């Protein structure tokens, strides 16, 4: 079978055959779309499929399928699975596991970086320190003094359940969030919580409005350890405006290394809990969301009072202009540090060139439409105007749930 | 089976149960969703007949009574002996108001039961329907004070009878190609336009053109007809600040009047069935002037702003748009003509939809088509998860009907 998709800007039609490999499901049904939706211990006998579908896959990435190294790595790994009910990938294996995550990605306009991944493979690591170590050569490579490098670093995976891996962390790097008695919070409001574990933990808190959260880390099903990243390491950006001097005075800063670390990498069946990745921004991560969201930073007021924007009535467009004007700062700011950021515009018409490109070569690409288009200014990027098909290929990156609701404590 | 919505700035959670009275498709599948997709007998007329009247009865509290019984054998004998029914003024009325309360696309339906529905079921020619559609747009501008209407002309027969306008919105402005091979007015209607001149219209060839009625009923020839220009209120765009701005010679009509889809009632077809409500300020300085395909006046305007326009990152494409969607409001609410910017809308939205889940248990929602096409996370509507679905009555796309009519 094959679907198209429009374009309503420009009438080109796309046609996808890939979508025929898609093997989890999407939430949605014939009677219900689940699109807007934010969020909708493996046996030998579901193991061995996942396993040889994979290694179909690679086999025919690298021009070798049926060949007699795709017929003994096929075997190879039959026989681990019977044996020892898992298995371990090869190293190019994992590179390009990784890789494809990111690919199949549908929620990540960034892909067109897909192929420039610099993989850490952490699969010999053993505990918290150890894991500690290898997230500060991360940040470093990945940060290069402000020109950001692409990177994941995997973690062992998955083996009874009972021995994970993981990264407390939503991401390696964020601020802390603490609620006041009076109601108010101070710093960000997305990480109280994790906050509070922090410091039940042993954490000293500084209880300031950019306190970088140490890294809470957990080795083999054992409880997590806290560790503070190397402040040299953490390289951050004060936020000024190029025209309003004032803007400066608002105190805002941000961290330049967007580095997600609770998600899931599946591989062929395998399950690494802990693998951090980090790209760079775009700035409406911060200028719009991090800062102008309600529930995390809220500084649309204070900005536009400041511009002396008429406020008493919404028609005036008066959060519209404020917002475009810290995202003006967050780009400028960025850029004259000389730290890797890209617009929205920039993001959205690379990523429309991206997704042409791998209809031509792959079939599809499947996208999340209500992710990719940017949270302001939606339909002035050609993202908006793009049909999308949205559906689940493997390997991939997946949510997990956080480990404070399941973890077994050991004392 | 039952199912959660949660919003993430509020975290308030509702439950969907509405959804399982969900009759037609979506598009998407367990394997793939196509949330983004623009388009995605006597046996037949009467369950959907029966469907309709059940939930008639029970919305007047009526449900099992004798006389709820009566209409279901009345309508039952009527389409066993004539292949079709009629609906009762009070059933059309009522179907009118929960198609509009289906429409999973539209921001609006706070307003929902507050519309009014002018029954044309009696019209037979296009000179009918013309009469009918002035008084529409006469009662619905309302000398600015805008008030939500359908005007509904007799239902689908054996579908060679078709009344329709081929309009796709009662106001709209002509579009033109040139020899310069750019495009004057509005790009969008070049093919309408292209239409109106073949079957007679005396073009002016001008930016801001309003279209005339092409109007075919009983599923003959269509003819032309020009609205009265005292009946289209027109805005002269102004801004409040840049004095420039008249200079642009922008202007915008009063009524957003969409008349090409397809009312379905009770498995009845009303394939001419033109609603409007008032508009909300982004259709117009969002949409009609910035879309790349429209009037796309981004660059015009940046210029006269003096902006940096060599890089994307000085953000000039998203300053210029914040300032022509100022001026698109400023210049409505100055001439008392209502609209409603993206904020208040959304915010009444989010309302409404509360008001649906503890009401009904429910309301079908496209996220994509419902968050504005600009600012969007900063509208509470982006942090609000919807589900998507298909109630009865409907309003249903339809194939455009150049392509469809035989002359
Ligand atoms: C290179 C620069 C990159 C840019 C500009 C970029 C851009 C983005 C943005 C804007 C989002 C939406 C985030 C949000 O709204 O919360 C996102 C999501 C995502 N990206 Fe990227 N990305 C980049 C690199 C990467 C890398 C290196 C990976 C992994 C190798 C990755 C995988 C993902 C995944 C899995 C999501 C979905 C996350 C979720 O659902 O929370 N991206 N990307
Ligand atoms: C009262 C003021 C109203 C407001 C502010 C409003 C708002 C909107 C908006 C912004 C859209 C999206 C249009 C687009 O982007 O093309 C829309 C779509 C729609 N509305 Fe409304 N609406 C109003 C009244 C009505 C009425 C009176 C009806 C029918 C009785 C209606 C039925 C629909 C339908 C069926 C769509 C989807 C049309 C399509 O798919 O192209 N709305 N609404
Ligand atoms: C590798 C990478 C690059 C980039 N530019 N952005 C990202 C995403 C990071 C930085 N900005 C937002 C953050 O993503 C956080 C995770 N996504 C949001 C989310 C997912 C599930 C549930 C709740 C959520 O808020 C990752
Ligand atoms: C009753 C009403 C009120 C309102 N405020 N807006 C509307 C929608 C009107 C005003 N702006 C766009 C117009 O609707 C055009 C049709 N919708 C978009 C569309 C659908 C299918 C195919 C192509 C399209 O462009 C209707
Ligand atoms: C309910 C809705 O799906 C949710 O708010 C989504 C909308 N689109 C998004 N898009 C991105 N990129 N990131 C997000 O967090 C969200 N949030
Ligand atoms: C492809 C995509 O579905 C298309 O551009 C949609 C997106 N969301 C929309 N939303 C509204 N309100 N109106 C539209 O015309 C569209 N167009
Ligand atoms: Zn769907």
């Amino acid at each position: 079978r094959f679907l198209k998709v429009k374009n309503w800007e420009t009438d080109v039609v796309l046609t996808d055959t890939l979508h025929l490999k898609s093997t989890l499901e999407t939430g949605c049904t014939e009677h219900i779309c689940m699109g807007s939706i934010m969020l909708p211990v493996r046996t030998k006998d579901q193991l061995f499929p996942l396993a040889k579908e994979f290694l179909d896959q690679y086999y025919s990435s690298i021009k070798r399928f049926g060949s007699k190294a795709h017929m003994d790595r096929l075997e190879e790994v039959n026989k681990e699975i019977e044996s020892t009910s898992t298995y371990q990938l090869k190293d190019t294996e994992l590179i390009y596991g990784a890789k494809h995550a990111w690919r199949n990605a549908s929620r990540c306009v960034g892909r067109i970086q897909w192929s420039k991944l610099q993989v850490f493979d952490a699969r010999d690591c053993t505990t918290a320190h150890g894991m500690f170590n290898y997230i500060c050569n991360h940040v470093k490579y990945a940060t290069n003094k402000g020109n950001l490098r692409s990177a994941i670093t995997i973690f062992p995976q998955r083996t009874d359940g009972k021995h994970d891996f993981r990264v407390w962390n939503s991401q390696l790097i964020r601020y802390a969030g603490y609620k006041q008695p009076d109601g108010s919070t101070l710093g960000d409001p997305a990480n109280v919580q994790f906050t509070e574990i922090c410091i039940q933990q042993g954490w000293k808190a500084p209880r300031g409005r950019f306190d970088v959260l140490p890294l809470l880390l957990q080795a083999n099903g054992n409880d997590p350890e806290l560790f503070q990243i190397p402040p040299e390491l953490v390289l951050e950006v004060p936020i000024r405006h190029p025209k309003f001097d004032w803007f400066k005075d608002l105190g805002l800063k941000w961290y330049g290394l967007p580095a997600v670390s609770n998600m899931l990498l599946e591989i062929g069946g395998l399950e690494f809990s802990a693998c951090p990745f980090s790209g760079w921004y775009m700035g409406t991560e911060i200028g719009v969301r991090d800062y102008c969201d309600n529930s995390r930073y809220n500084i649309l007021e204070e900005v536009a009072k400041k511009m002396d924007l008429d406020m008493r009535k919404t028609s005036s467009l008066w959060k519209d202009q404020a917002l475009v004007e810290i995202n003006i700062a967050v780009l400028y700011s960025f850029q004259s540090d000389k730290v890797t950021i890209v617009d929205h515009h920039s993001a959205t018409e690379s990523f429309i060139k991206h997704m042409e490109n791998e209809y031509r070569c792959r079939g599809g690409c499947p996208a999340d439409w209500v992710w990719i288009v940017p949270p302001m200014s939606g339909s002035i990027t050609p993202v908006f105007h793009q049909e999308m098909l949205n559906y689940r290929l493997t390997p991939s990156f997946e949510y997990q749930p956080d480990p404070w609701n399941t973890h077994v404590w050991k004392g």
